[PDB]
């Protein structure tokens, strides 16, 4: 119920600030985490006789979901789309937790260098942390570059567990995807933001 | 689209009926289908190396996480999911699922409930402005429901199926309470 | 202030599922042959028409809601429920008037001949009461008549205790579903917006 | 039997009551029909109507027993309660009316008493306090109060302050609080 409401709220607040919400399908291709260090394949939950299947998988992160969207988007750099949904991690070896993910897309002139920044991923995430009533000044923030992220912050509690990755994805991994215009990506931990 | 806030507006009205949402985990059991004809083991999507742990498939139904539930804690809970279909062989269908839990199971002297849960449906058929002289209502009892009915479209797609829960079923799952079961195909009323 | 008014109650009907829907002001004098309701003689009829479908403007809401009903047949199973605000004109020094209306349209039942329209009329009368809430109309103080025309087959007209009418309401004629293609029942209420305030 | 039960209750509670101060009231369950005119919370078109009703004073069955304890509120710190049938369109329901009439220096009127002798009827009763659903009410009888539901939705009980309109046409000056139990509904 606490999840639910915040779910809500979370939601309400985005969409104010001029956000779609997405769907995307937990059935996924293992080929997506071929080779990567982040979401490796080793840790995917795996569907039987996955050489026979397109889908062969279940997802592991909501990141490749939205990229999908993006680039199927007939509209696609104005993009804000989130998503709440679960996600499958194999070690019970099997674990389902759940997530929320956040897609940002995005001038010459001196004036005008103020605007499309990591900046305003960070500033909807600050936001959503403090709709959650999170403390702050708990925070023990590092720093990522990743198969995903060219830059971004890792962000922990003081005891140690990951409530969220946030930054820029690699313009190798937008490539991969048939997206052109920059993707700013967070992931929010749901769970450990109770 | 549509879908969320609908989902959003069906989950207030079913508080405000004195339900409780519920969130079950898709991964489950292989021998919970054993058997059954509605929900074949051979349409289960299941993991790789199956025997590697419990949990070995991805749910086909709602149904049983909700038996869990109720065999877990008089009960009304619903729940939003996908399901997982083996027949690109793997399919996923979105489903509003609703339990409704009535007297104690005992031998003293159905028809009833069926259509206490039938009201629940129509409230929400109405709160997604749906035309309820376009469906075509049928009987139905088999492994899943000893009573139950099916809601149609004309042409004869699956709209809903909801009844009473056999009592096999309940015995299996440790159930002492009747259990009335909806199934809403979410995806196929939007 | 009407604007206030009319941005609630269109949040309201959005919140209950109707969709929004705007229609052409020019549209087809012949649409209105015949009709007592809004006579042919009442129409505001142009200089230079460009064709027999847009030689006047619309006298009434109704006929570009049935246009919208017809463009919007589905395979679903789902009522549409839609909704407009807009200008209709009257021909009577100055003989062209205009005033604004809320139309709302709800369809119903594929049209049958299978037995058993009064709890037709008892669902759309809800949306109406609760507009008229909504605008802090004190539902007392208003007199309610029976009407049965060339577009209702069963209606209700709620009027000032003046005999100033405010709404009408009701089950839209056969006869008219069927010149305008459309396969599904249809209610119809027509709201006087400016006398409402 | 079922009514041996009520029975028991009902005596249970209204000695509980008389105890704490009240009196009993009865009223008639014939009543007017013109003091429904125009309602909502208890509309004149639910009116179990007798025959004839414009050649009868005394011309419907009662919907509710409001409107005979603010008779008896006239006629007379009152705290009144009446044990009572009430009919609508079919359904004969038994209800528990309960009515309390209602300084300003700072060393020393509202309805949280009343919540206390409902509160205080409902654990008579065995209701478990915890289950309940509490709602706001605005209308023609409440100018404030609360409703009382089960989780499920149906009104045990509705209780709060009458409007001085409604108090108005019964010829009865300053406060009330009111509470309806659907005594039928906490059998
Ligand atoms: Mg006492």
């Amino acid at each position: 119920d606490k999840s639910n409401k915040l779910q809500n709220l979370v939601a309400e607040q985005l969409v104010g600030c001029g956000f779609n919400e997405i769907l995307n399908n937990s059935l996924t291709r293992a080929a997506y985490y071929d080779g990567l260090e982040s979401y490796p394949s080793k840790n995917l939950v795996m569907l039987l006789n996955p050489l026979s299947a397109d889908l062969n998988c279940m997802r592991q992160t909501l990141l490749f979901g939205g990229l999908e969207s993006i680039a199927h988007n007939a509209n696609r750099a104005d993009l804000k789309f989130f998503e709440f949904g679960n996600c499958y991690h194999f070690d019970a070896p099997y674990s389902e937790d759940y997530h929320l993910g956040l897609w940002v897309t995005g001038s010459n002139s001196w004036a005008h260098a103020d605007e499309t920044s990591v900046y305003e991923l960070k500033a909807y995430v600050e936001n959503i942390f403090k709709r959650l009533g999170l403390d702050l000044h708990s925070l023990v923030v590092g720093n990522l570059s990743d198969d995903i992220y060219s830059t971004a912050l890792t962000v922990n509690t003081k005891g140690g567990k990951r409530l969220a990755t946030f930054g820029v994805v690699t313009k190798k991994m937008l490539k991969a995807f048939d997206v052109d215009n920059e993707v700013y990506y967070a992931d929010l931990n749901w769970k450990e933001l109770m």
